[PDB]
């Protein structure tokens, strides 16, 4: 009999997750997600039975202080405590030399993690914003004062009290009918009343013109630029602080890289104090989370996008992919099983099945996907719900209105 | 033998700063700065080590009169006592005469430092603004024409005709309501008037369609004014004074010059009290801001550019440079230095390290809003600070209203 | 006795030019500008008699092609033809390296020469341009159309023909205040004379909305991006060709250059053809007025805003400098006037001299002192010269209908 492989790997979500059971299940039963999937699959095609195994330390593997001894995952293939290793492990250069990985089975880029800075949401009432409560106020003032104070004109001697219909009730409506501009039935023949009648007509013409300009602003636009995705810029502010992974390979990236931006922000990152790297990519996001948006974290998109789609749904992601890189299965330099995993892992690829994985997992657990991603589109029609408290307000006054009638109409007949 | 450099040199920013670890480092690690850089060049293209200190006195220096002996920079150099100088420092011909400089690396003028007005808001008036004063005179007495030409062309004595009702004052009255575009209760009714009323009807339907284009932007202009603006006025006023560094080279030009702007401003400077002059930059600057604006510096465009870059930016500079001058890295004379120091700075300014340096410490590190501050999102709302002139007019016009009509009263009762 | 100076330097407006009589006037005397002035004071400080000559070859100079000779004017130094050059020579490291350079007495960089593509002029009838010369002419059209229809249904039978007030003129008058939204003395009282109203009335309203929206695009900005600075289009597209100076040092900082995007400049400009490179500036800057403003040349700033001040202004500078660099007075290794040339180069500077040369020269002849820079704020008030047409449009109507009633005041008398 064959002696079964040992297989080690890393806990990450979706790739490996804990099972509701783990309490009573059997070791392997006690894993779950899409790497175990992947194992099965490999497996099966290949034909050796396996155990699983969780790395004993927890880190994705680097290199130490010149000591050339290796971190946790790389590690262990390199001194033969295990057999291969299946997770999300990207392959580089280094870890090239000392170990032989398959093909990619899924193709990723480096992305930033913001959040997202809320979502306005328009009254009911909104057309009476675009002047303040105090004009309106204001305005309420102005009307009743000179509506008054044409009565008190109006109705004062022409000596002749027939010679003015202005009674304080037509005044009011004179006044009214002038503010909306919509037109006039009897106007004063008089210099006193005139002379209020000018002054009324100068105040509306000013105060409408400048509420029908400001309209437009507020229905021509309602974007905000928000945080800038341009790494360049984000270097060139220090309010927000970001960080990567201890022990990952985005540290030995922007360690590596010459790249003036890149060099500029590993500087910043070496020299930034106090420690912006977090030891789990779950710790950085909910560093993140609890830091009020004045933190950020840097992180994979294949893990970015995952996250994006789980509640509570706080998190944006800005800017493209700052590269292009590979997850490979990996096996210990001269050995068996490299070329039968290569077989296996491009048959699964042409047949598709790898892509069944990702949607059983990544996005039909999508709840927050429902057309997030909005438009930029800039001459979007007005729809009903924007309109309906002004026919809130006309269908309440055509009911008072008829109540009122049928008021006056039983006292008009009981007086 | 290859033995260690001294280079005597200020401390000034962004030139040459403490860092932080200072107490806890040797020298070489204590300074960092745009001029540590630059000296870090120099030795690797000449192939030397380097030692820096910080000159005796802090003072760049001038030769006293009478006793023709230089102070500390000057005197490092000149009686041997450093090997090199690295710092910002002002080629000048009485230098000239006695040290070595290189070709320049920098170029500087003398400017103006103020401390800043805030932005002020706009007047009560403002509704007026969107035209000009033309205009409005013109608006004027268009009304007036039309008034008048409808009046003569109604009631014009047919071969007794009574029917046109455009007396002068229903003619004015007739003519204002059309142009507030409300409505009136006679119309022409005859082909001239029918005439002159449409010609008045269309003037009038372009004049508000082009003050009703933009009238919220104008309510909310948000700045106007500076207090002075041609670096001339200094010199006509006594109100705000001004002054200069002591010991420094602007000082020596103000004394040597004999424009006549400049030696009006230095015969003030001769002569007023208590003194305006201070023994270091950073005195100069916190004078100005203390001073309520009452103050002004004179001070080098490099430093009034830094100083415009960093918190909390409450300080500006106006107009333009005075006059043109270069920084050149100093050697005392017949050194075996100079050449290859003068091919160094050559070179590097050739490949642009210059440029790069000039960039990170200047540039990168600024701060305020003037960085960036051009998104002009729409302005919320309106307040009624913006509107309260318009109130203003209608309730004076009540008030008029009143007094007319009482004056009315009275009159006719006896 | 004293050895007279043989000075020697190239003709370039303005720092030399030839003298109106110079054929009849002294060799020396047919020499005037900006370097004769300099070099007299130059003489007058060191005290040597000097001669004046014009380089042979008429070029600034650069190192051989592969002979390891020297051409004109470095040449002319080098080899004992000249004893002092004085021209706007730029101090540059090769040449540094061979002949000594004073201190600079001007300051400079490099800048990019363009065609400016004209002005528009608005008319006096500016108001009418949101709409289209035949949008006006249907629109009169449609109103005698809708104002005869009005008449033949009104003035129809009732059966009674006093019934409606609508003659031919009052239909006319209704239908040109309905137009104006400027309101009238009365409406239709009948079925079809009411559906004809109410369809001029929608006609009116979409038409004169529209008109006052556009105008205030047409009325708010108005600018041209004119082609993008810093050699964005030159870098990015072929469709400028960009063409600098033979045997200059600008040719020699661009060839010499490493900075990617004017490393990519060289690599266009050595491969490009046909040759895009002159003999001279002016033969550079006429190819640029020719070519229609498909061609550009490159040429330092003291040249770029002399030739801005001279006729026919045409040109446009674009972009800031590029370098800052020198022009220094330059002398043979060795030779004794360097030594007190360079105080007087010095002291000219510390009198100020110098900018009172560079004022009368370039400046107090910059005779096109259009300085049509403008500014460039939004919030800009309208000024009378727009209006104007409508005042003219206004007082010819008042005349004309004063005319009328003369002439109908007449014929009644005289019927
Ligand atoms: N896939 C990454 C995980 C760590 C990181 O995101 O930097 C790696 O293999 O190192
Ligand atoms: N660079 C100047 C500093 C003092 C000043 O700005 O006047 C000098 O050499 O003295
Ligand atoms: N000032 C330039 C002239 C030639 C050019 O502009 O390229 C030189 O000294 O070479």
């Amino acid at each position: 009999e064959q002696k079964t492989v040992v297989v080690t790997t890393i806990l990450e979500s979706p790739y490996v997750m804990m099972k509701k059971n783990h309490e009573m299940l059997e070791g392997n039963e006690r894993y779950e997600g899409y790497c175990v999937d992947l194992a099965a699959e490999i497996a099966k095609h290949c034909g050796f039975k396996y155990k699983l195994t969780i790395v004993g330390d927890g880190k994705y593997g680097a290199r130490d202080a010149d000591t050339k001894i290796w971190n946790g995952m790389v590690g262990e293939l390199v001194y033969g405590k295990a057999d291969i290793a299946i997770a999300p492990l990207t392959i580089t250069l280094v870890r090239e030399e000392v170990i032989d990985f398959s093909k990619p089975f899924m193709s990723l880029g480096i992305s930033i993690m913001i959040k997202k800075p809320q979502k306005s949401k328009p009254g009911v009432f909104s057309f009476l914003d675009p002047l303040a409560y105090e004009i309106w106020m204001c305005i309420v003032f102005a009307y009743i004062g000179v509506s008054v104070v044409l009565f008190l004109v109006s109705r004062f001697s022409p000596y002749s009290e027939s010679t003015n219909e202005f009674g304080i009730f037509n005044s009011l409506w004179f006044s009214l009918g002038a503010f909306m501009q919509q037109g006039c039935d009897i106007s004063p023949r008089s210099l006193s009343g005139r002379i209020v009648g000018g002054v009324w007509w100068f105040f509306t013409l000013i105060i409408i013109s400048s509420y029908t300009a400001n309209l437009a602003a507020f229905l021509t636009v309602e974007r905000m630029v928000s945080p800038i995705e341009s790494a360049e810029d984000l270097s060139k502010q220090t309010e927000i602080a970001y960080g990567t992974l201890d022990s990952g390979s985005t540290k030995e990236f922007f360690r590596r890289s010459k790249i003036a931006v890149f060099d500029k922000m590993w500087t910043y990152m070496r020299s930034a104090e106090p420690s912006v790297f977090v030891r789990t990519t779950a710790e950085g996001v909910a560093r993140v989370r609890k830091s009020k948006g004045k933190y950020a974290y840097l992180l994979e998109s294949t893990m970015n996008e995952y996250i994006e789609q789980r509640k509570p749904c706080d998190t944006m992601k800005v800017g493209g992919n700052l590269d292009s890189k590979g997850y490979g299965i990996a096996t210990p330099k001269g050995s068996s099983l490299g070329t039968p995993v290569n077989l296996a892992v491009l048959k699964l690829s042409e047949q598709g099945v790898l892509d069944k994985l990702k949607n059983k997992w990544w996005y039909d657990k999508g709840e927050c996907g429902a057309k997030d991603s909005g438009s930029k589109e800039k001459t979007s029609a007005l729809s009903l719900s924007n309109v309906a408290g002004v026919f809130y307000i006309l269908v309440g006054g055509l009911g008072l209105a008829m109540l009122v009638a049928l008021i006056e109409f039983c006292y008009k007949s009981r007086a």
